[PDB]
């Protein structure tokens, strides 16, 4: 008996516990109020129930759970953590904390923490002796991460064409540079397919800043590795809750030697967030952003390694540009150094309704040597050198026509070699 | 015991001590609180601790000393400096301090020192009557500083094409110019490299600005000489006062007719630091940045000379172009006249995948009789004389070509003698 499976499940559950519990009158409040109801009815009866999320520290060791499946939204179902466990366990944000939970006594309305018997999926005992994130020496990534599907689709077309245009490893860190209307979320999407597709292994979650609910829904429903969005709705205070939350998860998760993929759409709504969340510091730079404010976002763009100890932490970042905003302009140009990895889309190319619409000569990896092998290294060599005079328009015409002609990557540069 | 030591050892060693000596969750938080802890423990003991650093002056006497292995990172174990030792021993920013250590009191946290043992690695009565790196008269650079590593290694034709274009020499004030993707970071790897080897006595001192970890990893683990960087996360003010530190240390120990030699990497983000630190004066030049904010860089780019007593400080600091943002070209050209050597990389170069990718043509040094013996120097004169005409890419292929056939520079130069 967890609260998960009585969280995801939508209002066929409200009426069923409705009419099997005897609660007086269901279906006129918020998804945390029913189910506060529904556990403090089952806590009456007194079954041994249990509970799971991710742990969250306040200013003054208020300890908090939150869930992932209510994209962390702080309401009822929060669960409560004393200091003393805090201390006792030495938890910190971002923990993974699941076991046996308590109904609350007179004077609170918060289920507190009986005791532990997950921590990030590992023994409380052993998850104490963990070294720190920011105490993992980095390296350049090792290992490539491929994203042709494999399946012969025809969607996984621009997965392939990711893998002629930039190579993508663990522990990465790039940036999808491309201005409205250009198929950000579309390329999004596969790319999430292609990592839950050939590794399964590694952690996959999706982060939204400011998007459409339609969006959110769209993007949940679709994709494999669980998915975090706040909508333009909530206030940026959210939004920053939310990105601190999943930086500290993936944080501790990479810290037990796990392989953590972020996507993130996008670094330039967080960037806003954070310039009208942080408190001025005197010192405001052209567009109207603060010297400080940007600091905040950096760092969360600086948490993408590759650990010699063990696991990594991959982010892929979107970045809006002209969108006619000057600050914008101003948050790209500052993030634009920072990043290994880029990926540049076109309105230009995709006026025409090509797509993928990827501005191949603009976008690339840096020292990919350390990713791919050496000879498709100079297969790719030779088809950036023969590809780099005509426009993009005709690079990506040229590139969809020989790419559909062939089946595989490695077909395509047998059928490139020998013609 | 000392507290240089142990910042040294790796990060997992906290364990095999820690849990001999006391500490009972010592696993989870950061690496200089460990040190911390475990040093409190040590002096609890009560056997005698060094320490060792360099010092800092605050705004009103409240001095600090950090450490070159930290990154010069203000943490919990640095070691306090009160102002009456300041007063009586008159040290300065800058200095090298080591000797005893003193556990802190009650209403303390930092560690005090008793008693120093030596300044800038003399005796402190010797170290007292010291001249001012301000009143050292400069010179030209007079001693060359030689690059040809002379082991016939894989990439010393690197080293090689770097003396046939800009000889270096002891105080020289150096720019290396180049676009994205040319080949700066390790260019500016393989000088370390050739200083380390060729010239052990001259203290190498390698200063990287918002560099992503990784090349910062690289960097310490490939370097002989001590290395010093500060991440893209860190904000503006951690820029100023590491590059501060950096170039006070240089000055003090050049005080000492020692050779002190700094790689910057790079000067415009520096510049762009110091423009964002800098309080706004009403005066804003193109490209949205102010006019005094690029007085601090070019002071620190002005600390390169020669001095009459002894001791040299050379400077190579690279700087950025074809990058899009328009106060980068504008530093650049309120940089072109400091500096008098030359080093020009061009991006047409790299692109035919051509190493090292260097301008030779644009690439020069100034007073370069005062370095260099008449004959070299007409055989310089000669290749630049036959050289001038075809162009960079066709100039670089050919001086690579040419020099991989021979062994040296010198006979290099009798095979294009001969013919
Ligand atoms: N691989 C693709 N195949 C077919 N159509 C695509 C593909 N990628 C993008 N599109 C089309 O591109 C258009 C925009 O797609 P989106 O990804 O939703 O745009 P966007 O990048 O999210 O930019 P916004 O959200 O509108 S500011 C739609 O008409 C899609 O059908
Ligand atoms: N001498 C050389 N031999 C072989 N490859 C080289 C040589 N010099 C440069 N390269 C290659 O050219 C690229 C230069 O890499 P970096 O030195 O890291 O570039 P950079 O000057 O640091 O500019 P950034 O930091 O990437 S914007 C890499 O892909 C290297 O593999
Ligand atoms: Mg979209
Ligand atoms: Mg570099």
């Amino acid at each position: 008996m967890n609260l998960t499976e009585l969280k995801n499940t939508p209002v066929s559950e409200l009426i069923t516990l409705g009419e099997n519990m005897g609660l007086e009158n269901l279906a006129r409040m918020r998804k945390q109020d029913i189910i506060f109801a529904i556990l403090k009815q089952h806590a009456k009866s007194g079954e041994d129930i249990f509970g799971d999320g991710v742990l969250e520290i306040l200013q003054d060791g208020f300890g908090f759970l939150r869930s992932a499946d209510s994209s962390y939204l702080a309401g009822p179902d929060d669960i409560y953590v004393s200091p003393s466990q805090i201390r006792r366990f030495n938890l910190r944000t971002g923990d993974t904390i699941s076991g046996k939970i308590r109904p609350p006594k007179e004077g609170e309305r918060y289920f507190a923490l009986l005791k532990v018997n997950e921590v990030n999926f590992d023994k409380p005992e052993n998850a104490r002796n963990k070294i720190l994130f920011e105490n993992l020496t980095p390296l350049h990534a090792n290992s490539r991460l491929r994203m042709e599907r494999g399946n012969g689709s025809t969607e996984d077309l621009t997965a392939r064409v990711l893998d002629l245009a930039s190579l993508i490893g663990r522990g990465q860190r790039g940036l999808i540079v491309a201005p409205p209307k250009a198929g950000k979320t579309m390329l999004l999407q596969n790319i999430a397919q292609s990592i839950a597709y050939n590794h399964p292994d590694c952690v996959l979650m999706v982060l939204l800043i400011d998007e459409r609910p339609e969006e959110v829904t769209e993007m949940q429903r679709l994709v494999k590795g669980e998915v975090v969005a706040s909508t333009f709705d909530e206030p940026a205070s959210r939004h920053v809750q939310v990105a601190e939350m999943v930086i500290e998860k993936a944080k501790r998760l990479v810290e037990h030697k796990k392989d953590v993929i972020i996507l993130l759409d996008s670094i330039t709504r967080l960037a806003r967030a954070y310039n009208t969340v942080v408190p001025a510091s005197g010192k405001v730079l052209t567009g109207g952003v603060d010297a400080n404010a940007l600091h905040r976002p950096k760092r969360f763009f600086g948490a993408a390694r590759n650990v010699e100890e063990g696991g990594s932490l991959t982010i892929i970042a979107t970045a809006l540009i002209d969108t006619g905003s000057k600050m914008d302009e101003v948050i790209y140009e500052e993030f634009k150094g920072t990043g290994n990895m880029e990926l540049h889309l076109s309105r230009k190319i995709a006026e025409k309704r090509v797509f993928p619409a990827i501005d191949y000569n603009r976008s690339g990896t840096r020292k990919e040597e350390l990713l791919t092998t050496q000879e498709e290294l100079q297969k790719m060599w030779i088809l950036r050198k023969i590809i780099h005079p005509m426009g993009e328009i005709d690079a990506m015409e040229f590139l969809i026509n020989k790419l559909a002609m062939t089946k595989t990557n490695d077909d395509f540069f047998e059928m490139m070699k020998r013609s």
